[PDB]
């Protein structure tokens, strides 16, 4: 039997723009088992993300205000976000379009899927713990700021080029599985390691998965999978340098890139330095 997604359950009675796909956050649609939810989850990981999350990401949680017993007002929140970056949230109803998506980073606007998990899912889909609590704090953040915007305008190019997925290969091991070294140690900043209970603790710990040297075009032709931990994560050492690698013009990249065979989730490249 095919039956209804968390996506279509949760969204039923609401609506989304064809334009831009938001929608005002349904604060009414929070039942008091999604706020105690969301407290579990951030009472979770508060515990277990101090010395392995980022400096940035922790003080970015306290100073946008992230409620830890309840889902958070977007409005409130986009207060303090807007005064730190000029960056707001928008509510969006799950997975949007690619180029909605990319027209809101180059417009400092980060959509954020505003239902939560169920109590019995504590999932693949993103949700608002995902979204707001993996994704937001680093906002507050103007170099990250920057190189968020600096993504969605390039959304364009990508596009025009049939390079999309090459991006999407950069999103997803940096904004969402990127290490950072420190000299107090790895640290994460990736927003789909910084929600969960246990890759959080292997991303780190585990002699499993390569960490590598941060480079673009390595990254640009690594393929990922989305239902398993990495295999592979990408190690920065700041976010300067990420701005910074990713600033030249990726068309060339990009045709290069059209032409060759991807390295798997799992494989170690010649060049790669590994940590
Ligand atoms: N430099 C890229 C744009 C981009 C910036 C930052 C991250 C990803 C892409 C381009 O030429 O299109
Ligand atoms: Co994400």
């Amino acid at each position: 039997f095919v039956v209804p997604d968390i996506t279509t359950r949760k969204n039923v009675g609401l609506s989304h723009d064809a334009n831009d796909f938001t929608l005002p956050q349904p604060l009414d649609r929070y039942s008091a088992e999604d706020h105690a939810t969301w407290a579990t989850l951030y009472q979770r990981q508060c515990k277990l993300l101090p010395g392995r999350a980022c400096d940035e990401f922790l003080e970015g949680l306290e100073r946008l205000e992230v409620d830890a017993d309840r889902v958070p007002d977007f409005n409130k929140l986009n207060e303090k976000l807007m005064a730190a970056t000029g960056w707001k949230i928008v509510a969006v109803p799950g997975l949007i379009p690619d180029d909605v998506f990319f027209e809101h980073l180059a417009n400092r606007r980060f959509p954020v899927t505003w239902w939560l998990r169920e109590p019995h899912q504590l999932l693949q889909e993103p949700d608002v713990f995902h979204d707001l609590f993996g994704h937001v704090p680093l906002l507050i953040n103007p170099v990250f700021a920057d190189y968020l915007e600096a993504y969605g305008k390039g959304g364009v190019k990508a596009k025009a080029l049939g390079a999309l997925p090459m991006l999407a290969r950069l999103y997803w091991y940096t904004v969402e599985f990127g290490l950072i070294n420190t000299p107090a140690g790895m640290r994460i900043y990736g927003a789909g390691i910084l929600p969960s209970k246990s890759e959080s603790i292997y991303c780190l710990d585990s002699a499993s998965p390569n960490r590598v040297g941060f480079d673009l075009m390595r990254i640009m032709n690594t393929r990922y999978r989305i239902d398993t931990f990495q295999k592979t994560y990408f190690v920065i050492d700041s976010f300067k340098q990420l701005f910074d690698a990713t600033a030249p013009d990726f068309a060339p990249l990009y045709l290069q890139l059209a032409d060759a065979q991807p390295w798997g989730a799992g494989d170690i490249a010649p060049d790669d330095l590994v940590l």
